[PDB]
């Protein structure tokens, strides 16, 4: 038994009940099917367990975290929501998507709902306006992460500011900012918000935020690994520089290689045999070496953290799962 | 020198800057000509106006009101972004709408940060869990009117839900829940809020919400009539029974005429024909004359509310601007 399926034994019902409570209030009957659907398709609850898991390593007790943990996990979704109608995704969890079941202009209904149980929850939780500004921050961060790294793509998008403010060059270094934002700021306030909630301590709480940091970063450098070796080749099909291997290629790639790697992201209809030369590119500089070794840094300093953070046994098995430490080790 | 003109003089140059604050906090400079854009579009700032006045009433002081004044213009533009996407509305204003000259997915990303910027408005006002809470409550009755709105139509959907929650009935009594929380609720908020910037007194602040509710439907009456008798017939091409002289005639027509209006509304054109037709069956049961006496209604209530509030004149002379009074009573 993994410390996912065992912290769902021990926060799942909790969770679940917070979710359908904030998002249900003032929730008319015949929108409460719309609205409830995008929780209702199942999902890790990563997020929300490590809120109740840091909660519970400083204080003892995980129960008052709850809403802190029903908000980042409707943050996740509010954003999740919007992901599906902007990249027009038909299936998520094995399932249609809110765009998808109930159409795209209703979805945004949907979503705009979410933010609002989203403030439910805020003030529900132990500090209030604390919260609040910390939520906004982090909304803030996440939409301007996911500016970037539309903007990183080479190509495929039909909106005239994607096309014509799409950024020129993209380092590694603008990669780490944009991860960082996209993914990072999120496992970091989950963290640092079940801290927050039992604890007035400001070490711990920016503690656990640089760990759930680093965490963040290490786990979409992993994912960004497998969405080029295995679906083989997904991200390049889908144009991205904001990749972390092929942000690590194109830094160092001679000219002509980095000018033919860039010429097939740009392609309008990446073909087979684009991957593969794609990734012989890539391969051609270790890129996929150099990103495990750029995950592993991030793995060691989240480690580093959260040694900083007391009983904290149960949040490193969650660090561990989370960067798929087991399986990238073994990559 | 109209009632607007001379508060615009007043209070304008600073609602503008409060609304370019909110919004700049944490902008990436590359995306600030898109966020921005909305609120350099124009606009006659009614609602931070009446939010300014109301404070200025009961206190002597508007400047404490300054940033719920920016909240209530910065959710009336949130919710425009929103509607320009699903409605997909191209001009606004008299220039191109967000999801026009920055694509609808690019609208997305600049809505989310909108109520982002109110929530740093929300941190700033003097009572920021009260106006959190209050926020949170008028932005879902705008989603629900807004949701309510759409179902409330005949015809002329693509997304699955609206087609399939469509409403089989539209009562008057359906129509007015609907504009309140459509259109009142913003219009209460921004009267009431003005007075908690400036004043524990919860009689007062009852009172200008109240008033503030009336004076938005009085409003959106009116402005349904124009959108019938002026471009002639609107509501009707674009089939909605959610137009108060709409269901002003549903309610009294005949089964067959009541039948043939519906059949007209439903129509996935609507020619000229069908316009004449439809405004002919309206005019049958005197609808329009009808729907000025409910406007009328609502206006002398604002009127009742609005007696309750010290020093209100200038609020007295938004009231008649808001709800076009001359014009009304000329019609
Ligand atoms: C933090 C982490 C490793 C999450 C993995 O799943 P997901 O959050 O991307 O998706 P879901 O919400 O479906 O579990
Ligand atoms: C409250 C009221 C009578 C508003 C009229 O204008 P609008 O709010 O619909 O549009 P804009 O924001 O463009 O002035
Ligand atoms: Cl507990
Ligand atoms: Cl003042």
């Amino acid at each position: 038994m993994d410390v996912v399926s065992r912290l769902h034994q021990k926060y799942g019902a909790e969770v679940e009940k917070a979710l359908v409570r904030y998002l249900s209030i003032g929730l008319a009957e015949d929108f409460r099917e719309a609205v409830l659907y995008q929780v209702k398709t199942g999902g890790k609850r990563l997020r929300p367990l490590l809120t109740l898991a840091a909660a519970e390593a400083v204080s003892g007790q995980w129960r008052p975290a709850l809403p802190a943990a029903a908000i980042v996990e409707l943050i996740h979704n509010y954003s999740l929501i919007y992901d599906d109608i902007i990249d027009r995704g038909d299936v998520r969890r094995g399932l249609p998507t809110v765009r998808k079941a109930f159409g795209d202009n209703a979805a945004i209904l949907v979503g705009i709902w979410y933010r609002e149980a989203i403030e439910e929850a805020v003030l529900d939780t132990p500090k209030p306006t604390l919260f609040a500004k910390e939520v906004a921050e982090v909304i803030k961060a996440i939409d301007e992460g996911e500016r970037l790294d539309i903007l990183f793509e080479a190509a495929g998008r039909s909106d005239p500011y994607f096309v014509q403010a799409r950024w020129r060059e993209v380092t590694l270094d603008d990669y780490i900012k944009m991860v960082s934002l996209k993914t990072g700021a999120l496992i970091a306030a989950a963290a640092k918000w079940g801290v927050l909630s039992v604890s007035d301590d400001r070490g711990l709480a920016e503690a656990a935020w640089n760990f759930g940091m680093a965490a963040g970063v290490a786990f979409q450098i992993i994912d960004d690994v497998l969405d080029i070796y295995g679906e083989i080749g997904k991200d390049i099909k889908e144009h991205k520089r904001g990749n972390a291997v092929v942000a690590v290629a194109l830094s160092h790639l001679g000219e002509g290689e980095r000018r033919r790697l860039l010429e097939i992201l740009a392609r309008e209809v990446v073909e087979e045999a684009d991957v593969r030369e794609a990734v012989a590119l890539l391969d051609s500089v270790g890129a996929r070496e150099e990103a495990l070794r750029l995950a592993a840094r991030y793995r060691e300093e989240a480690e580093r953290h959260l040694a900083k953070i007391p009983n904290n046994g149960t949040l490193k098995e969650l660090l561990d799962f989370i960067v798929a430490r087991e399986y990238a080790e073994n990559l």
